[PDB]
C-alpha cells in the first residue's frame, strides 16, 4: 500500500515497544495519534491518524499472539503486499 503499509509497519513496531514500556491501550492509542503530527504534510497526518484509529486495537490483539512483528502483522491485515 506504500503509505498505508508504511505507516502500518511504524504503528506495529512503536506499539510493540510500547507494551514492553508497560503502556496501557489507550496511552499508545494516545502517543501514536500524536505522533502522525510528524508526517510532514496535513493531509498524510490525517490519513496516519485514521489507519492509527482503525487498526491499532486489532493490532493490539494480533501481537498478543504468535504474529507480532511489522511486516507479518501488515501484511495479515492486507495493508502490505502480501
Ligand atoms: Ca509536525
Amino acid at each position: 500500500g506504500s503509505l498505508p503499509c508504511d505507516i502500518c509497519k511504524d504503528v506495529v513496531t512503536a506499539a510493540g515497544d510500547m507494551l514492553k514500556d508497560n503502556a496501557t491501550e489507550e496511552e499508545i492509542l494516545v502517543y501514536l495519534e500524536k505522533t502522525c503530527d510528524w508526517l510532514p504534510k496535513p493531509n498524510m497526518s490525517a490519513s496516519c491518524k485514521e489507519i492509527v484509529d482503525s487498526y491499532l486495537p486489532v493490532i493490539l490483539d494480533i501481537i498478543k499472539g504468535e504474529m507480532s512483528r511489522p511486516g507479518e502483522v501488515c501484511s495479515a491485515l492486507n495493508l502490505c503486499e502480501s
